[PDB]
């Protein structure tokens, strides 16, 4: 209303980064500010921020590093600051998938540019590469590469439904999971595949040095080399249902379903672990400051600083 | 209780919230909202010609502020036991202390919400195309094979018939034998809504709202020309409501005739819900909410 007189602003939505990460967008605008001395100033009531004390290993050893972990329990009025997708917008075009099996390309006004049909329902989040190619998997077991004009560049057959978004390395290699982890070349040919102990339902995280990290329902964080060989695996006692996230210092973070948070060094050794006591199912997100957030089922969220 | 973890999904298919933080009914009959310029009443239409609607039904558009959103799954709790599904393909029975009572493994990831019948039997579908009937002890009572992944919850009718959909809509007898199946012009991805009369309602990605008789025969269909990605909800007036993906809301009478329709202009994907007052809520993608009053 009164657009010709009063300005308006669209809400900030999280965007899936090609490296497999998910950036808040609004970053910490509504969450916190960084003091000159480096301290963190949370925009929440005094008695809702609790600094956690991570451990190292299981012997009870206390973690004493640069990483800081905070437990935030926002009041109902504060829930909006942090939301405890089936679409992606690219160059004024909305790419949204549908359980009807089609990938839809919608204009700003909401009209349909074109639609691409797959044989089964799609539950995966679509991603768009630099050259406009849209990558998305379907319950029909295929990963599709669709051109900007809605035509099929190619498709890659797997042995299981693709319900997670794909990741793209600097190289251009496309990484995704179904019956196993797959690395596909820009032209649609397979570079290699790796079985992470279970079918894959989360997005792979791509490091700067090229390492591909994938969490697995088998209770392990796997580190895969660019050539598809296993670098190492880190064992947890609980299934991991969400993707891992890479911190500003190359540390890899993730949490098992029971809310057990883990920080792993690139060499595969544990940096720290922390039991929140709160089940989690949502994937972690990161802001422009590298701060990582783990939202819990019970309304709270844990923020990790570096 | 379940602090580590924390609406009810009725067996008929409806989801209940419960509204004390939303509104209040005025003596004369009006409604007092707890949000001024955020609440706007809408005037429904009838058909496409242009007829305006002015019946007992009332629809309100709600655009709450970020600090007001508080005012308004993969698990179910039954008799102090947490039943939660996993993408690892298992249905888990969890104790109050968080310990595992048992786990039941299916061949593929499970994305459907589990439901528990009154006698304790758990019903849940899997991407392995089977609907599973699990006993309280974690033992398999039976399973029913379909041709596509089951990704939505099942509904149970008064006579115990279990309804769910995958490649098509299926009606299953408590003993696991198929009573009948019905193809709603597209594979099914939302749960059926069962009326008091036993009529089975289901929305379709083909743009229709289908009404199925207890015997499996089609009672009627309502076309919208727009794919429906959310389940239908039945109000206290036996009226059936639903919304197409583009946020076009519809109210259909039990006989198949349209009661009224309102173009929201806001895409909808979430399933509608109802409160203890019979008020139906439709959450939109852009953060707004539309309250329907009987």
């Amino acid at each position: 209303k009164w657009e010709f007189l009063i300005g308006n602003s669209i809400d900030s939505s999280p965007i899936l980064a090609k490296n497999g990460t998910i950036y808040l967008g609004s970053s910490n605008k509504n969450l916190y500010a960084i003091n000159t001395d480096g301290s963190v100033k949370w925009f929440f009531k005094s008695g809702e921020i609790i600094e956690c004390r991570p451990s190292i290993g299981k012997d009870g050893t206390i973690y004493f590093g640069s990483d800081k972990v905070y437990a935030i329990n926002p009041d109902g009025t504060e829930k909006w600051r942090f939301d405890t997708s089936d679409f992606t917008i690219f160059e004024d075009i909305l790419y949204v998938t549908s359980m009807d099996g089609h990938l839809y390309a919608i204009n700003t006004d909401g009209t349909e540019k074109w639609r691409f049909k797959t044989k089964k329902a799609i539950y995966a989040t679509p991603i768009v590469s630099e050259d406009g190619t849209i990558y998305v998997g379907s319950n029909d077991n295929y990963l599709y590469a669709i051109n900007p004009d809605g035509t099929e560049k190619w498709r890659f057959k797997t042995n299981d439904a693709i319900t997670s978004a794909a990741s793209i390395g600097k190289d251009g290699t496309i990484y995704f999971g179904s019956d196993k982890v797959y690395a596909i070349n820009p032209d649609g040919t397979e570079k290699w595949n790796f079985y992470a102990g279970y079918w894959t339902v989360t997005r792979p995280a791509i490091s700067e040095d090229g390492t591909i990290y994938v969490t697995s329902l088998d209770g392990h964080l796997y580190a895969i080399n660019p050539d598809g060989t296993e670098k190492w695996r880190f064992k947890t006692g609980k299934r991991i249902e969400s993707s891992p996230v890479i911190g500003n210092t190359d540390t890899i973070y993730f949490g098992s379903y029971d809310g057990h948070l883990y920080a792993i060094n690139p060499d595969g050794t544990e940096k720290w672990n922390f039991e929140t006591g709160s089940w989690i199912i949502a994937t972690p997100v990161i802001d422009e400051n590298g701060t990582i957030y783990f939202g819990t089922r019970n309304g709270k969220f844990y923020a990790l600083f570096n």
